[PDB]
């Protein structure tokens, strides 16, 4: 009945937001491995929910545009004020990317480099519930069985938005939805295996043992240190998918994700070497994403992203 929107199909429900492509390049952003919950559905146009709501977004080299599917029995029209703002803060573009670009790049020649090529790398604010769940999957995985985890999940727990072609939307699910006697069980039969056990004992521990998604929203205000050690008491929480959480969607840019693949990275790019544990630790973990803030400084986070990308590709 309703399909993907393109630019050329229906240019009257599209609005544009004033963005270089300097400052943004979705292709190096929706699928890096940040949300897992975009796809390229037609060329250069990525398809996504964010907040109960379908976007369409493509861009020129000056102009990022996008038009929203509200899903339900209503009027189709543009962008509103409100919906554009919504975007507008799920992509920072308040933070120039330019200037911190210049600011990492001072510093570290190695990134001098990369970000050459690799431009418009810039960190997403997720939903925290979004961004923990999708994360608790991401445990000996690949972006591809971790996109489809979630949007299984999101089918089976999530409610219905809207159907574009062969493509049905749902909303991530409530924690409710995922704490039930019945959950893990559904979660095994899709695929995620042990991951199951973590999502629905972490959805029951946040209801039961810290309140409901309000205290994800006090860890978004609390201090980085305190978000963390507060996140690490999840089931399947650990000092790698606790920083994730903190630099998506707690707004600790800080934050420096580090796991083997980051250690690789390290050593290989920095010629870093823990100064006891000749191999990877939580001490010598912790020990690396000090070393990258005390050189990359408070956006640490958000110039891993753009090495973290470039090496994706
Ligand atoms: C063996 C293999 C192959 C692939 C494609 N992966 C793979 C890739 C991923 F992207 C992710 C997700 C992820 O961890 N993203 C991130 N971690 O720190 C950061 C990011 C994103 C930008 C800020 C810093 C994963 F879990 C696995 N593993
Ligand atoms: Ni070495």
């Amino acid at each position: 009945h309703m399909r993907h929107r393109t630019l050329s199909s229906s240019p009257a429900l599209w609005a544009s937001i004033p963005c270089p492509r300097s400052e943004l390049r979705l292709d190096l952003v929706l699928a890096s491995g940040q949300s897992f919950r975009w796809k390229e559905q037609s060329p250069a146009h990525w398809s996504g929910v964010l907040a109960d709501q379908v976007w369409t977004l493509t861009q020129t080299e000056d102009q990022l545009y996008c038009t929203v599917y509200r899903g339900d029995d209503s009027q189709v029209s543009r962008p509103t004020l409100e919906e554009l703002e919504t975007l507008h803060k799920y992509f920072q573009l308040d933070v120039s990317l330019a200037q911190l670009y210049s600011h990492w790049a001072s510093v570290d020649s190695h990134f001098q480099r990369v970000a050459q090529k690799f431009q418009g790398v810039r960190l997403l604010r997720q939903d925290p519930t979004e961004c923990l769940f999708s994360f608790i999957c991401s445990s000996n995985n690949n972006i591809a069985r971790i996109t489809g985890m979630v949007e299984r999940l999101c089918q089976a727990f999530g409610p219905r938005l809207i159907q574009l072609d062969d493509v049905t939307y749902h909303g991530f699910p409530n924690l409710h939805a995922l704490a039930g006697p019945e959950a893990e069980t559904h979660l095994r039969k899709l695929g995620l295996g042990y991951r199951a056990r973590y999502v629905r004992a972490s959805a029951k521990a946040i209801l039961e043992e810290q309140g409901g998604p309000a205290w994800l929203q006090q860890l978004r205000v609390a201090p980085y240190e305190e978000a963390h050690k507060a996140l690490c008491t999840l089931p399947g929480v650990g000092a790698k998918v606790a920083d994730c959480i903190c630099l998506m969607a707690l707004d600790k840019p800080q934050a420096v994700p580090v796991d083997v693949h980051v250690w690789q990275i390290a050593h290989r790019d920095y010629g870093w070497h823990p100064k006891q544990a000749k191999g990877p630790s939580p001490l010598a973990n912790k020990e690396l994403g000090n070393f990258f803030r005390n050189l990359w400084g408070p956006y640490a986070g958000w110039a891993q992203a753009v090495l973290f990308s470039a090496d994706l590709r």
